[PDB]
């Protein structure tokens, strides 16, 4: 078991890499590339219709790269069907949010969008600062543990497989899973001597209620 929480950590590593949307070495590059003010001008004149358009569909294509790191987790295609959608319905944004700190730059405050760097004012258009200003403040958090990409990895496996999701019917095969996940994440801390930032993740609420906020919004515009 103990090789086999290896092996675990191993593969979770080995599928997050695989599915990881942009590498981490091509956003850090592109950190110089700024929106300019023309730029960032024609982004708030759009119509908020535009900007749903744009966000929706850019979200729609980080979620989808988060399905397949889930196919590929190891014992994620051996739940029943009914459980896969549940975790991945519940989960799969919550991962995308989580992946966003790695284009999100504390710097400036700016984070990846169609190709530069923009701030929150990127997305006035929207009309919703106080939704924009929490996703920022969520990255800018999260920015602190300057994460690597193995502990996205397995933190973000985690986020997945929550076997407390409602309308799980396997639900003693997701608790072993995640149990299984909360090893390899715990081990693989200590062999890189990263176990101080456990204390500092976002607790399993703050999460939901932030990605709770988000679906709101974005289901109106859909
Ligand atoms: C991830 C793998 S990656 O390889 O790290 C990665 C990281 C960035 C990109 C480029 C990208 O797509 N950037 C991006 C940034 C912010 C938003 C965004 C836009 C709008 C909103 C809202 O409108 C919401 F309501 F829709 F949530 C909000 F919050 F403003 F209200 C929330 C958002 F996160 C969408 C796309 C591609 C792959």
């Amino acid at each position: 078991s103990l090789t086999e929480i290896e092996h675990l950590v191993q593969s979770v590593c080995k599928s997050y890499r695989e599915t990881c949307q942009l590498r981490l070495e091509d956003l850090l590059r592109q950190r110089s590339n700024i929106f300019s003010r023309e730029e960032v001008t024609g982004y708030q004149r759009k119509s908020m219709w535009e900007m749903w358009e744009r966000c929706a569909h850019h979200l729609t294509e980080a979620i989808q790269y988060v399905v397949e790191f889930a196919k590929r987790l190891s014992g994620f295609m051996e739940l029943c069907q009914n459980d896969q959608i549940v975790l991945l319905k519940a989960g799969a944004m919550e991962v995308v949010l989580v992946r966003m700190c790695r284009a999100y730059n504390a710097d400036n405050r700016t984070v990846f969008f169609e190709g530069k760097y923009g701030g929150m004012e990127l997305f006035r258009a929207l009309g919703c600062s106080e939704l924009i200003s929490s996703i920022f403040d969520f990255s800018h958090s999260l920015s602190a543990l300057h994460f690597s990409e193995d502990e996205i990895a397995l933190y973000t496996a985690l986020v997945l497989i929550n076997a407390h999701r409602p309308g799980l019917q396997e639900k003693r095969k997701v608790e072993q899973l995640q149990y299984n996940l909360e090893l390899a994440f715990h081990h693989h801390l200590e062999k890189t001597h990263r176990q101080s930032i456990l204390a500092k993740l976002p607790p399993k609420g703050k999460l939901r209620s932030l990605c709770s906020q988000h679906v709101e919004r974005l289901q109106i515009f859909q």
